[PDB]
């Protein structure tokens, strides 16, 4: 490779795949896109701690070394971050379209400074709620530009979206179609169908709005609709977007006019960061004269609305602080530092502290070696004073596990092989089903209905890991969370098992429709949960072959690959290649088409007929025309449009380059 | 199963050709014991024969069907709950227990016992071993077993079998397993071969079955 | 020892289903399996030539258990025939068998020493 694209996760695994193979001679520089996540954030600390890794090793050999090249908003800190990395700081205030943050109180406008910037009034009124919402949108596609539209929850996205499309249709000719005849009519169809032959299928508010330019965007979507409305906006085929605050920190996708519909997002007030993301959006380069952000408010929160207009970012934190002597994330990076073999003496533990972000402002290190030494992550020898691995600790390090979970998972393991279970694969599932956060609201009256139901194989499982009937009817009878007591860890028990149900329909290859009814979670809850649970059986795989289950790794390394594209055993051959996911290659498995080898002798007409036969159509489906001979209705990553031809000849090509590697 | 002998006339044709009719009813008994063993099936073109999935994975795993009833409830109580911090339960799966391969001194069989880790007793008590037994097998050398529900004697013999398959793969001298177990070099190289091929059939059997976790 | 009644065994898997989770941990520490009980209904093989074939006297021994418990629970003697499908007869001959089996069961305890089950 030359230069390799990852996450924060996953950087920071390469950086130790680095450390442990003495090959950190490879790696010439570093670059880090948004520098403000270094102060606070789910995975945000991993970015310290990856740079104060690299810190702490170009400090052992002191003509060029290791560069790093950090790039972020503008944070009042900012001169402390450059010094901390010994580099050279450089900030600017340069914007090629000028933003107009604005905020709208009534039919009045002002700016930061509340001074009146315009009088609005409505072109057409209409009924409804109507705080000139859809007169905005109006004024802007009129011309000939688009608006994004910032909603707090995901229902009123949906609902908006409906009432501007639905206004939309009645107001251009003055009293679920074709797109209207321009010189676009071909890719508005184009984007219907490509939506159409998705493992989500068209969402039916999407069927009413598309049509007139107007979409919404949340979670709530599967990430391959996303991909497509964020396209097809970017392109104008898309006009209207009433988005929420997940595409704010998504991808780059900007727009003449930003709205945002109130300063109160999920109840609560408006963060300042979302603020300025939102804002950020506005203004195309090399398109508009100036970029427009209206702020919608009332007098009771006009106050409120000022302040994120002439608000500012908070300070950097170091997420590595003391009330309490020990945190996680120190535990953590000290952990790293000795297994990996880069810190052995007790010498170098302090030369390391001199390194960090947290010593970069201006002990509790020595109290995170006594830990790693109390449950034995780490070993004390008699050549005073020198600390080793284990195999506990070097099992961890390896399986990319945060030490703090692995002391329960660890217990668990030892649990369940003194009785486990192996009729189905649900106990399995278990142990891979990952509960550190929440990824769904679960109904609970639900999830008794269909404990009732459940087979026996399955409630033995459920005995076997803790859940008690009990528990679950008091969870119906009264919304009682508890758990401010740490052995209410019996909480996440159920919650896990609930979890464990939905992977086992997921790999059982059950329609996301069907589990979406079933349990009552979105497809979008359901998508980020499998990607999830997929990263996470891989570490457990890991920790397993890192102490010896042999017997343990072997039941699970079989699960990472069927939770990532939610399939059976036989179609983990077909998913190898790109194009096929968990749909099509069943019913190429149906057709005869069982391996890559019989993939390959394949001919290419009879895969596209097969492949047609995949789709879900709103009637019960499954004149000549000859011009859909081109329409390309098939997505693809890094993509340019592939009719159903064309991708059923490129999984015929592609099968036939795997099988000539694997020999 | 094989496929060669499908209906009813087939089957007595099959009885021309047997050793027992060149010297010169009850083929029809058998039928009907693969019949109410969900060995073989019967449709209504009047009463013709069809192997089950039981059927096809006795004849693959080149089992006895008097001892695959047994194996087949055996091993769908292993996986309701089974260990897997040892591979002894998995051994025990795979012990043959048809034929006596050596005299087992039961006072030494004891004297391991009390020896045995925590991890191995948990296996004995989920197989059937009570240490009472053992108790009146040094006592009072009373074999009993003319009873068939003294399957119980089997057991005992099986778990005793499999201790010794556990040190044989743990790669211990054949000497030690001599003096510690007390059986000839040449009784544990025929256990061995014996276990080994008995292995092979309990895999096959279960990859027929679909019991892939199992199989695995 | 005895069988007091002809047991419908397609109604004995809907009260199988329908039966609470405490019972069920009962039945499955006795040896009732729930795959036996479907290979009475779909197919009527008593099988019971074998010796360990005892299992059947198991799953009629638990059927049987469930009826003592409702006619302890002071249940009607019209709910439970329409319930198992045994008449008035059948029940009463049974109770005073019970009766009979408990005491014997209790004095067998009783001489062994077993203080914790006699109690
Ligand atoms: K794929
Ligand atoms: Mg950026």
């Amino acid at each position: 490779l030359d230069i390799a694209v990852c996450t924060i996760e996953r950087a920071n695994g390469l950086i130790n795949r680095l450390i442990e193979e003495n090959k950190m001679d490879l790696l010439g520089m570093v670059v880090v896109d948004e520098l403000h996540m270094l102060g606070d954030s789910h995975r945000g600390y991993l970015l310290e701690l990856l740079l104060t890794k690299i810190c702490y090793i170009t400090r052992k050999s002191a003509s060029n070394a290791v560069q790093i090249v950090g790039m972020s908003a503008t944070l009042p800190n900012l001169e402390l971050v450059a010094s901390w990395l010994n580099a050279e700081l450089y900030h600017t205030d340069f914007r090629p379209v000028p933003l107009l943050e604005s905020v709208k109180v009534g039919n009045s406008i002002y700016d930061s400074s509340m001074k009146l910037v315009r009088e609005f009034e409505p072109m057409l009124q209409v009924k409804g709620d109507e705080d000139h919402v859809v007169s905005l949108c109006y004024e802007t596609i009129c011309d000939n530009h688009s608006v994004l539209l910032f909603c707090p929850s995901k229902k009123w996205c949906e609902k908006l979206a409906d009432i501007i499309a639905r206004e939309f249709y009645n107001l251009h000719h003055q009293a679920s179609e074709c797109p209207p005849v321009i010189l676009e009519q071909k890719e508005l169809l184009e984007v219907m169908d490509q939506l159409r032959r998705l493992p989500s299928g068209l969402d039916s508010v999407l069927q009413k709005t598309v049509p007139w330019g107007v979409a919404f965007h949340h979670a709530g979507l599967t990430f391959e609709e996303r991909d497509i409305i964020e396209g097809a906006f970017r392109q104008g085929l898309i006009r209207v977007l009433a988005a929420t605050s997940t595409l704010s920190s998504g991808v780059n996708l900007p727009a003449r006019r930003v709205i945002i519909r109130t300063p109160i997002f999920g109840g609560r007030p408006l963060d300042i960061l979302t603020y300025k993301q939102m804002v950020g959006r506005a203004g195309r380069k090399g398109v508009d004269t100036v970029g427009e952000s209206i702020l919608i408010c009332k007098n009771s929160e006009k106050s409120k609305g000022i302040a994120l207009l002439q608000g500012s970012l908070k300070p950097v934190r170091s997420c590595l602080q003391r009330g309490e002597e020990v945190t996680g994330s120190m535990i953590r990076a000290i952990l790293e530092i000795i297994v990996g073999g880069v810190a052995s003496t007790s010498q170098d533990m302090h030369t390391y502290a001199a390194c960090t972000f947290l010593a970069a402002s201006m002990g509790a290190i020595e109290a995170c070696v006594m830990w790693l030494l109390e449950n034995e992550f780490i070993q004390s020898t008699e050549e005073g004073k020198v600390y080793h691995p284990t195999h506990l600790g070097s099992a961890t390090l390896s399986s990319s596990l945060s030490p703090a979970d692995t002391l329960d998972i660890f217990a668990d393991l030892q649990r369940a092989m003194k009785g486990f279970v192996l009729e189905n694969d649900l106990h399995i599932l278990y142990l891979v089903t990952p509960m550190f956060e929440d990824w769904t609201t679960i109904d609970w009256y639900r999830f008794f209905c269909l404990w009732e139901k459940l087979p026996t194989s399955m409630k033995r499982v459920a005995e076997l890991v803790g859940v008690e009937e009990g528990f679950l009817a008091r969870c119906v009878k009264g919304k009682v969370v508890a758990r401010t007591e740490r052995q209410h860890r019996q909480m996440a028990i159920h919650k896990r098992f609930f979890t464990s149900l939905v992977l086992l329909d997921l790999i059982s290859e059950v329609p996301l429709r069907e589990i979406n009814q079933k349990y009552g979670c979105n497809r979008g809850q359901i998508q980020s949960l499998q990607q999830s649970a997929a990263v996470y059986a891989g570490m457990i795989t890991v920790f397993s072959n890192r102490l010896g289950w042999h017997n343990m790794e072997l039941l699970l390394s079989q699960f990472q690959k069927r939770l990532t594209f939610g399939i059976q055993r036989e179609l983990c051959d077909l998913v190898r290649v790109s194009l096929l996911n968990a749909q099509r290659a069943r019913v190429l498995y149906a057709s005869g088409f069982h391996t890559v080898a019989d993939l390959a002798r394949a001919n290419i007409v009879e895969v596209e007929v097969i492949l047609k036969n995949a789709v879900p159509f709103k009637s019960a489906r499954k004149e000549a025309v000859e011009e859909r001979r081109n329409m390309r209705t098939i997505w693809v990553t890094g993509r340019k449009g592939l009719t159903e031809r064309e991708a059923a000849a490129l999984i015929v090509e592609e099968a036939r380059m795997i099988l000539q590697q694997d020999l």
